[PDB]
């Protein structure tokens, strides 16, 4: 069967929770074909302290010794520039993640984004320390006057001026618009990068999830298992995301936003938790998309080369040098991912067939 | 005001199901402030025979002797013009409801709205007998990859040409665009009624629900209790819907589309049943909107006059002459509506407070 050497794969947007959920999902990073994971910090309470983020990573490394973990802080008024310099000097974080208040799980108390001024001391310190600023780029919803109303469909577009102003005010800060979902955002990222030759000049990039390469509004209208933030939008948005994924441009790379929830948190009649679980088959999901687009030769850049370059992942921090190999053996997504105890998760595209599987190969 | 005499109130879009659900629901039409109800036919199996529609009405009258019941057929493969004539002269039906196949609850036996042609004989017989053609005006979803995508957000607008074509081909047939949700549909209805100024001139009307005058997409995205068909759309759409409701225009009147589902059919991780249950407080929901718009003076037309006129309801058909009196005692909506056995419903805006109650006064 056909095979594709993908090398050291990167998922630069991972949720792994705590407790028994973390013990279930953290080994699945490797199982899904991912060597390097960027760990998001929206725990309860958020990660805003150095000892917390040190312990968390060590807990993850214990659960999965072959996986390379890049950590983050949650953007909070609790952060100080001193805490940034210290954490960055100790290699305890690689970036800081911004959640606008109220917009997704564990996002209030995050921040309001027609502002960001109050966090300029933090960004300054991050810029100095070469830390990445990650953005859940959605403006909070507003329906009354005066302005044009903000809702789950235009909230990403409405965020794009904040993105531009941040890039303007901090031209040397690395910034990521996480999990892009709209055509408008894709074009904004390309227009920000119009003068870029060679990958190493990219200062603003965007990540793309597996599930937004498949879903539109119709897939989650009536199916909480497909409901996430930002919400999957219109077919034209989906087309633009897939084109960007297969484009070979260095400012689009893979981040799953795999966000696990126990099934009973998805089958609520009110307050469904947002989040789609894709960790267990992360790279096969993507392979499905690159195959259907006749773009397999661009797979390696999207799930490996470009994320490593943007984050400057050194071989010396890599926990395992095994390479992820895709091999074209068909498989069936299970109905549930379970720990055999109190946790069942519905995986993305549960029940469906995937053309590809992943295995691991020693280097040299 | 305090106390408004709404007369013989009209809800021209009602679902009461069968069995224990029906026993719980059909008394609440009255309790909700409604005198005249138009009963939709999407039972299992669909209501498509004379004996069934007669026995159904008989069951409903026993459960609520003072409610006026206007009945309907389900637009079916099995219907014939002979049955339309026979059921019309026996006054067993007042209209026929069209469901497009698969767009909503119990629509799997519905039609293909791209080709209505095989139902033109049914529509010619309805036109003779002065029966009403109700339309759930949405096209089924088409993702396709060639012709225009149809999805839950443009599926109503995509249906508008079909509506104009049926109006053109049957100019004397009373037709209703049920539960309008978009500004485009408001404009097409206002359009078709360019040169009608009161009231009996109207041939093509549209009903507006309680929930669509409150809801936007933000309210049902993570809340299945607010999920219904057609889906609630953008703030710009709800603004057109609300302005159309308090408009005093005779081509807009109240139809609740109260659609009860047991709470287990809403707390699903997939296949959430579509439907908002608003029967228990229908008139007070509407009152709140007209109050906030400073337009109580048009409440009587929206909730009584225009529906009685368009359906040509006669005093001789009315099961009780009691008048719906709207009085301003605050009430708090329950968290649950229950029969005390197996059935529980989450009502619309559960836990919220309404400014108005409604009671029944006789005519003397
Ligand atoms: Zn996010
Ligand atoms: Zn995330
Ligand atoms: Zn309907
Ligand atoms: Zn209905």
């Amino acid at each position: 069967v056909q095979e594709i050497d993908l090398g050291l794969t990167c998922d630069m947007h991972v949720h792994v929770r705590e407790g028994a959920m973390c013990e279930l999902v953290t080994p699945k990073i490797r199982d899904g074909g991912v060597s390097i994971a960027y760990i998001m910090p929206n725990l309860q309470p958020p990660i805003t302290t150095l000892d917390r983020v040190i312990e968390y990573k060590k807990t993850l490394q214990k659960l999965a010794p072959k996986t390379t973990f890049l950590m983050s802080f949650y953007l909070s008024k609790d952060l100080t520039p001193d805490l940034i310099h210290e954490a960055a000097q100790q290699h305890a974080i690689r970036g800081v993640k911004c959640y606008p208040a109220g917009v997704t799980t564990n996002s209030a108390a995050g921040v309001d984004p027609n502002d960001f001024s109050a966090f300029y001391p933090i960004f300054k310190a991050m810029q100095e320390e070469n830390l990445v600023l990650n953005l859940h780029g959605e403006k909070p919803s507003v329906h009354d006057g005066d302005k044009e109303p903000i809702h789950v469909l235009n909230a990403e577009e409405a965020f794009l001026p904040a993105l531009k102003k941040l890039h303007n005010d901090f031209p040397n800060l690395k910034i990521i618009l996480e999990h892009c979902t709209s055509e408008s955002a894709i074009k904004t990222i390309e227009d920000i990068n119009k003068n870029v030759k060679k990958a190493t000049d990219v200062k603003v990039a965007a990540t793309l999830t597996a599930h937004h390469l498949f879903l539109t509004i119709d897939d989650w209208a009536g199916n909480p298992v497909n409901f996430c933030k930002p919400v999957a939008k219109l077919p034209n948005d989906k087309k633009a995301l897939v084109k960007a994924a297969v484009s070979g441009k260095p400012y689009f790379f893979f981040g799953s936003d795999s966000a696990p929830h126990p099934v009973q948190n998805k089958a609520n009649y009110e307050g469904v938790c947002a989040g789609v679980y894709s960790q267990s088959f992360a790279i096969p999901y993507i392979a499905q998309v690159f195959e259907e687009q006749n773009a397999l030769e661009n797979l390696k850049g999207f799930v490996s080369d470009f994320g490593i370059s943007f984050y400057e992942v050194k071989d010396s921090e890599v926990a395992s040098s095994d390479k992820a190999i895709l091999f074209k053996k068909e498989q069936v997504i299970p109905q549930v991912i379970s720990d055999g105890k109190d946790i069942s998760i519905i995986p993305f595209k549960a029940g469906d067939k995937l053309s590809w599987s992943v295995r691991w190969e020693p280097r040299l």
